[PDB]
């Protein structure tokens, strides 16, 4: 596959190099008076990570719906969660995350519909039964230089997401590992199964190959994975190249009813 000559790229690449293709012309967020916010006790307007500013790239162009019970898989400090919670036809969301030593805690916040948000850190979502939901998100997978390894973990991820998803669920998992022969195959019979698509969100970084599978979306799994790797490829040949950024998600404050 093109993705496995990609990967096989990234990894020669200096030390200096792999900072500089890391971030050639991608999208970022400003994020720096959100955290300063975060750091002072703040708890009202800011994300919690620029995972928030990510979901919202899907979700303002429908690519998924958040609506009811939404269940956030691999929280973290509660980005995508938070975002969640302030949305209209959103009724509760649980987030759940692994935390501890070497990992993100949910980070307790006030931004808007907060009341609506259960974060639980000490869960390793593998090992929990499967819930009811309207909405699944899952935002897991730990890269690895081996693309077989990575493989490995994105058919775990697959598998688990499959035991939350019912007939009419909105949904944007993270694919860590697309292009992997085996993860084709699994994403082929799951696009089957449940629609959607594989779609690349312009903050991913460069170093990673993850697309997401969004709920509303169309496209042949092949071709989308295909189209990336060339677009990953052209990537290492820019010079002196660099982020362009956004200003941050402003989640506003106070309860819902
Ligand atoms: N040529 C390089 N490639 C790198 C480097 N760091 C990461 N990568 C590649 O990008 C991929 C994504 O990296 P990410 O940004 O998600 O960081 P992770 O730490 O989660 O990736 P891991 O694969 O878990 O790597 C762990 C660490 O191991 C080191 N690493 C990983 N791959 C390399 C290579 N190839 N050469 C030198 N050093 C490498 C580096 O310090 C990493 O921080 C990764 O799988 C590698 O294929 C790097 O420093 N040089
Ligand atoms: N098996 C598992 N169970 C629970 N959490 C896991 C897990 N494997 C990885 N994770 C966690 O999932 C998280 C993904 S971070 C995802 C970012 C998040 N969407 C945000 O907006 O902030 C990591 O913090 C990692 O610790």
């Amino acid at each position: 596959t093109l993705g496995e000559k990609w990967k096989s790229r990234l990894n020669a690449l200096g030390k200096s190099e792999f900072q500089i293709y890391k971030k050639s012309g991608i999208q970022e967020v400003d994020r720096t008076l959100a955290k300063e916010g975060i750091k002072r006790g703040e708890t009202d307007h800011h994300a919690v990570s620029r995972g928030s500013a990510k979901l919202r790239w899907f979700v303002e162009r429908n690519l998924v719906t958040p609506e009811g019970k939404v269940v956030d898989l691999g929280c973290g400090r509660g980005g995508w969660s938070y975002y969640c919670g302030g949305l209209k036809n959103v009724r509760e969301v649980k987030g759940l995350t692994k935390g501890g030593p070497g990992h993100e805690e949910p980070i307790p916040m006030s931004t808007y519909g907060w009341n609506l948000v259960r974060l639980q850190s000490g869960v390793d979502v593998f090992f929990i039964p499967p819930e009811r939901c309207d909405t699944l998100l899952c935002d897991i997978g730990e890269s690895s230089p081996n693309p077989t390894v990575e493989a490995g973990r994105t058919l775990r991820v697959l598998n688990l997401v499959e035991n939350w998803l019912s007939n009419n669920t909105q949904f944007c998992v993270k694919v860590l590992n697309p292009y992997m022969s085996s993860v084709i195959e699994k994403m082929e019979a799951l696009q089957r199964k449940h629609g959607g698509a594989l779609v690349r969100n312009p903050l991913s970084r460069n170093s990673t190959h993850e697309m997401y599978w969004v709920s509303n979306a169309s496209g042949n799994i092949v071709s989308s994975v295909n189209m990336i790797s060339r677009m990953l490829i052209n990537r290492f040949t820019m010079r002196h190249k660099k982020a362009t950024y956004e200003p941050d998600v402003d989640l506003g404050s106070g309860t819902r009813n």
